[PDB]
């Protein structure tokens, strides 16, 4: 069941720097031309590449196709990032080919015919763009990439001509904000030509100290010096997050186990919690259990709960509007829930 | 020896009338013993055989269902054993700190304290659970009178008990409840009541007396007026505003529950979370959320968590308990260490 906001195994699995790296994530974005029916109607197209994938793929792989989801299946594709919400809701053909494990996503018929996408836990964007390519050269096998020999691969949006590739990961950097040395990495990274963006919010604020930080760096670069570059960029912000938790160690001891356990306390008690303070305080739980002060909650509190707490997914969920009071209530809810799972 | 390591005796752990709101009824009876000079005037060898007079009178000696009195001198206590006792309200803070020829005489079951060179030569004191006022003053009156078979109180007819404060002139008698109000902090009706409470001859002072601050929302409600009312009138009195004020604080608490509903039950809950899990705590934000978990207990928000564990916890988790139960001296974050620990494991075990 692909549905399951939970982190999935293959997503809970202890990749390199796991901790802090919460996911590294390739994409590759393709267009086909010389369709096997050279049709002149993009319907027509968006179902030959539905019929190739259905044909193709039946590893274990199944094609979920948008029109035949439930909005809320739909949204926690969105929210797990294994579909875009443009393939959601504006793609009358979209499908997504999903793994078992939903560690690969071919999302059909989006802005692109193609979005490969491989997702790994912690800081494998080698192993993606590896996992990535094998399923790219599989595809390209059956089918003709649009690809102009001086231009690269032909995306809809000129995001990614060249590549199609975006590379991204998704940091924990819970030190590295309460330490307020975040907006001293920023910079650093937007210099390198990288991008940096809270994944939980509204506009850079960043909830629960989630960063996803990707490329944009396109013509120029090959896709492995794609990849090492933003690789090269995280192992230093790891490094940078891991010193930073360990001066807090250091410098906090006993009074940083004391902020992650009342934030546990909070989360595992509370009746009415907003977004920003359950994110706040998932984070700080998150950090507690990195730090191995929180040893009976799984790590993957974050990771599930960021989703299951946002204001407009919880709305989703319910399957109404909800007051932001009643948010709050429904949060708390689920919160102590979760954790009520934890402590059996 | 059992005065120090247990929190919260067989005695003061029984259920009283109103025992949710009040959670306690002391009698102090002030007096001097005649042909001896006032604390505030006595020489040292006054001081001593006045010490010497109760220990002969009454160390070991049988109190019925009370058990036998106990001698404890100041001079041979340490700081921490005397704050104990001042944490389980057995000594005031001025026996502990300010009486170097100080001692009391304690029941075995710590309903009765007989402090001796307190303010006064005596200072009989009985501490019943909940509000039990008439109760208390008649265990008060009954020992009084034991008392004074034994020595002769300086008593002027007109003035009636010589004491060394203007506050216990003429009965000796002070009359207190200690009521937890915490609705009515929360209502910020408390603000109101208090100087309303202090124009009908009552004073509301902190948990531990006068100059200390109402840890945990728990107010001392006493009488001021010692003199020229009898003692059963000054205590009717008191006993008469403080249903009123249970009636207050339980409107006051059907009030926060119907304005604030779910809100009151996360300000509840999240002070519950602090004291489950948290790692470093002061008394004072301890007490304000055992008062927090109690009017949770009490608005039936929080279960699996007896008023008991936190009658328990409200003394335990004061310094001078803490470093006694601990063994030994401990520096406030120390403290502030042990106390978390304490707490999360009552609460563990509360919960099991
Ligand atoms: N916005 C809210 N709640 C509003 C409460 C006011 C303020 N945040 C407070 O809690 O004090 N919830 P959401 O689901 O995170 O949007
Ligand atoms: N006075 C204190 N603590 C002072 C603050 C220390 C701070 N929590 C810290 O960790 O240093 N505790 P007590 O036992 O209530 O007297």
């Amino acid at each position: 069941k692909f549905f399951n906001t939970a982190v999935s195994a293959w997503m809970s699995q202890e990749g390199p720097n796991s901790d802090i790296v919460l996911s590294s994530r390739i994409r590759l974005a393709r267009n086909i031309v010389d369709f096997r029916f050279p049709t002149l109607f993009s319907s027509e197209e968006a179902k030959q590449i539905v019929a190739l994938f259905e044909r193709a793929f039946v590893g274990r792989f199944e094609l979920l196709k948008m029109s035949e989801l439930q909005p809320i299946e739909k949204r926690v594709l969105v929210e797990k990032h294994l579909i875009s919400p443009h393939l959601a809701e504006d793609s009358p053909f979209g499908a997504c080919l999903l793994s078992e494990n939903e560690e690969i996503s071919i999302m059909i018929n989006e802005e692109d015919h193609i979005r490969i996408q491989c997702l790994f836990p912690g800081l494998q964007l080698a192993e993606a763009l590896e996992a990535a390519s094998e399923l790219d050269d599989w595809i390209e096998g059956h089918v003709n990439y649009a690809f102009d020999e001086r231009l690269g691969y032909l995306t809809s949006c000129p995001t990614n001509v060249g590549t199609g590739l975006r590379a991204s990961v998704m940091m924990h950097l819970p030190a590295l904000v309460l330490t307020q040395q975040i907006n001293r990495i920023i910079p650093a990274i937007n210099q390198l030509g990288l991008v940096v963006r809270g994944t939980y919010g509204e506009g850079s604020e960043a909830l629960g100290n989630i960063f996803q930080i990707s490329n944009q760096i396109t013509l120029g670069k090959s896709e492995e010096d794609i990849v090492a570059d933003l690789h090269t960029i995280v192992e230093q912000l790891i490094a940078q997050e891991r010193a930073a938790r360990q001066a807090l160690v250091k410098t906090l001891g006993i009074q940083l186990e004391d902020k992650v356990f009342r934030s546990y306390g909070i989360l595992a008690n509370c009746r009415v919690i907003d977004s920003k303070e359950a994110a706040q305080c998932l984070s700080d739980v998150r950090l507690g259990i990195d730090l191995g002060y929180i040893k009976n909650v799984s790590r993957n509190i974050l990771n599930e709960l960021m989703i299951l707490t946002q204001p407009g997914f919880l709305q989703q969920y319910a399957g109404g509007v909800l007051r932001p009071e009643e948010r709050d209530v429904r949060r708390a809810a689920l919160i102590r829930e979760r954790l009520r799972m934890e402590t059996r």
